């Protein structure tokens, strides 16, 4: 067979997968995927037949109910989604190599003829609010608005939910939580505000940072009330105290928060549409929002009539061409992002009249795994790991800001360094077991041995760890001034993870006020248009602190949903 449908139709009728009229149920292919499941079982049952010791196409870290058509198309060869970040040994039937080729919004001007037909038609749906993007901010805004009594449609251009938020690991910052108090941490919204402003080099909009710090506990409470576990509180770079919240044991905050949000949206019967891209915000004759033109992958263009549109589309850190124009020093770097994080949501915001700000500030995460090409959480360092160069020495305060850590790593021999930790650090953060499972954390029972395996001066590394453990024991790092020294590296075996910087997060984006209203260049509100999450600018100034983006998307996502519902 040349394709999956041809294979099945050798023994099956068209309606084994299709509806009675033959029309595709919707752009999520809901009915069609139910038929795959009726014969093959759920994703979890299929995964029992495709086990590999350390990986499995059908049982991943992605949250929500991943549709089979996310990777298996019927009438044409299709791509494995995991290939966008990993290169696992897979043999999917009718596969084709991963290639992301998505037209820009500007390029979609070529469909002017089909777009005009869509716009001349009646709206396909008439609702109160449309949320664009199924990352943490968009689910938060959909739930919030629905809970306030608004009828929402939440759209997502990708085949799978959660954007980059599902990838988040280190935590969600918040101050003065009940969770901190149970771990005996003392903090305050004022101190979180202070750390954030200083970390962003005072470029941050202070009114936006006040919303971030003051709503932070409430956002933690809201998520927890919805079923989230945010009881583990760790340290991330640039924070005066531990305030990065995550599930018990140090599991990744991201996939968990998005799973909780999805489950809550499903419980509320929120109309969620996959493979549906927002293209153009429509405005009436007085310039207020009247709806949005969308492009369904399977159904074509159509528009939704609504009072409000909430853009929650994420950043543009996968788009190296846009990134290099703004910061030529990041040209050619690998990204930590999902494949659709290219900034089309910003183009939608701008075409609607929204202005952008702080676009030149682009964050590189200092620690991408060289071997795996994926982000290694900063929580590995916050929980006690050090960084060594190939000479087996420390060279930087490992919990300094991201700008300084990336430069210090790139200044080392080979333009990369190694995270070094022991079993005490490993046991303190369960996320570390995920790097070991990926095969990117070689181990040995001595540093001399570990060094020999990874090309690190073994005898200098041994000395380096003994010296660092002495500083931990005395409580002051006189070599690099790391202000938090939580553990000695002296339990069990040792591990090394080769790391280098990668493009991660875009601090700039659409200008919003404190009600998450999108504004134009004259600082005028565009009635009905909201923005929330990494697509906005002004919250994080020149450098975002680790943990502050998950805090931002919940707080601003929730706020946008409530304001949009009220506006109506
Ligand atoms: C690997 C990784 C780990 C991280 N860890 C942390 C952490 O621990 N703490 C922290 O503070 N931050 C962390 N960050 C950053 C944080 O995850 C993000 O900034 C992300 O959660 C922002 O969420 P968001 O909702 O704004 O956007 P995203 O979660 O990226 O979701 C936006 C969604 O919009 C969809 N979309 C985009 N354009 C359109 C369009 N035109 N039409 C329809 N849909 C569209 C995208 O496909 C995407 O699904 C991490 C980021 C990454 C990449
Ligand atoms: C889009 C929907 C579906 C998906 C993604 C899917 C997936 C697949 C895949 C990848 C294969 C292996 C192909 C090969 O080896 O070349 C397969 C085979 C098979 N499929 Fe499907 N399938 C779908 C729908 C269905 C339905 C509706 C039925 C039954 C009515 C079905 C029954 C089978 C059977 C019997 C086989 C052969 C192997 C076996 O006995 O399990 N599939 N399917
Ligand atoms: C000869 C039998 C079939 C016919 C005539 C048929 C017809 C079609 C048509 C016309 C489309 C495009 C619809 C549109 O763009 O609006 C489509 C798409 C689709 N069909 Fe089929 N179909 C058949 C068998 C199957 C089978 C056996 C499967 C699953 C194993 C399947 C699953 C799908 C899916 C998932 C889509 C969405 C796009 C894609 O994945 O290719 N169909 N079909
Ligand atoms: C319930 C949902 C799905 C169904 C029913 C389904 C069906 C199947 C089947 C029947 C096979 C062949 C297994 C065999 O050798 O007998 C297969 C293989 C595969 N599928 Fe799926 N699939 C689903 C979802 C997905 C998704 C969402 C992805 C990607 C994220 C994916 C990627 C693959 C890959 C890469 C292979 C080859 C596995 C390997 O080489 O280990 N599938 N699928
Ligand atoms: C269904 C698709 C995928 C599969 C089956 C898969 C598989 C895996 C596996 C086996 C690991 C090692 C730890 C573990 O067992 O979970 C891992 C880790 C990781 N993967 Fe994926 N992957 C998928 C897609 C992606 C994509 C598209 C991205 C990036 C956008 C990504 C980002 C990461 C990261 C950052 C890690 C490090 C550990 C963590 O943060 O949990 N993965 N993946
Ligand atoms: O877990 C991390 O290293 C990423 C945190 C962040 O981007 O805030
Ligand atoms: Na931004």
């Amino acid at each position: 067979a040349d394709n999956l449908a041809e294979f099945h139709v050798q023994n099956q009728e068209c309606d084994s997968c299709h509806t009675p009229d033959g029309e595709l149920s919707n752009d999520s292919l809901t009915y069609e995927n139910t038929q795959c499941v009726s014969c093959h079982g759920t994703l979890a049952e299929v995964a029992e037949t495709t086990k590999h010791e350390h990986y499995n196409a059908h049982a991943s870290h992605f949250p929500g109910e991943v549709a089979c058509t996310s990777c298996h198309s019927a009438h044409e060869k299709s791509m494995v989604y995991c290939d966008s970040c990993h290169s696992f040994d897979f043999n999917m039937p009718y596969a084709k190599k991963w290639l992301r080729d998505e037209p820009t919004i500007a390029e979609l001007a070529k469909d002017k003829s089909e777009r005009q037909a869509a716009l001349a038609s009646a709206p396909h749906d008439t609702v109160d609010v449309v949320v664009v993007g199924s990352g943490g901010a968009g689910f938060s805004a959909a739930i919030s608005a629905t809970d306030s009594g608004a009828k929402v449609i939440l759209i997502e251009k990708e085949p799978v939910i959660g954007g980059n938020a599902k990838l988040a690991a280190g935590g969600m910052n918040a101050a003065w939580t009940d969770q901190q108090k149970a771990k005996k941490i003392t903090d305050s919204p004022e101190l979180m505000f202070e750390d954030t402003m200083k970390g962003g080099q005072n470029i941050n909009d202070p009114a936006l940072v006040k919303v971030l710090s003051s709503h932070s506990k409430d956002s933690v409470d809201w998520m927890t009330a919805m079923g989230a576990d945010l009881t583990d509180v760790g340290m991330m770079g640039g924070a005066s105290v531990n305030r990065a919240h995550r599930p018990t044991g140090g599991a990744g905050v991201g996939a968990h928060v998005v799973q909780v949000l999805y489950d809550n949206a499903v419980k509320r019967n929120i109309d969620l549409r996959m493979n549906t891209r927002g293209i153009e915000v429509l405005k009436d004759d007085k310039g207020t929002v009247k709806g949005i033109l969308v492009k369904g992958m399977y159904k074509g263009y159509y528009w939704v009539k609504a009072d409000a549109v909430i853009l929650a589309t994420g950043g543009f850190a996968k788009n190296n061409e846009r990134v290099a124009k703004l910061d030529p020093s990041l040209k050619g770097f690998i990204s930590t992002n999902q494949p659709g994080a290219v900034g089309d949501g910003l183009d939608v915001a701008e075409n609607a009249g929204g202005a952008l700000k702080d676009m030149q500030y682009i964050q590189a995460h200092p620690t991408l795994s060289v071997k795996g090409g994926v982000m290694v959480t900063e929580a590995v360092r916050g929980n006690g790991a050090i960084l060594v160069n190939r000479e087996g020495k420390r060279f930087v305060n490992e919990i300094t800001t991201r700008d300084k850590a990336s430069a210090a790593i790139l200044a080392q021999t080979g333009k990369s360094a190694y995270l070094i930790f022991d079993d005490s650090v490993r046991k303190s953060l369960s996320k570390i077991d995920k790097y070991i499972g990926l095969g990117v954390a070689p181990t040995a029972d001595s540093l001399v041995k570990l060094g020999k395996m990874e090309g690190i001066d073994g005898k200098a590394l041994t000395e380096t760890v003994a010296r660092y453990n002495s500083l931990v024991s005395s409580g002051k790092d006189t070599d690099f001034e790391r202000p938090n020294l939580p553990r000695a590296l002296n339990e069990g075996n040792y591990y090394a993870i080769e790391v280098t910087p990668g493009v991660h997060y875009t601090m700039g984006g659409v200008m919003i006020d404190t009600k998450a209203e999108v504004m134009n260049a004259k600082k005028q509100v565009i009635p009905g248009l909201y923005g929330a999450g990494e697509v906005t600018g002004g919250v994080h100034g020149a450098n975002r602190l680790g943990g502050n983006a998950i805090s931002d998307i919940i707080t601003f996502g929730r706020l946008a949903g409530e304001e949009a519902a009220k506006y109506s």
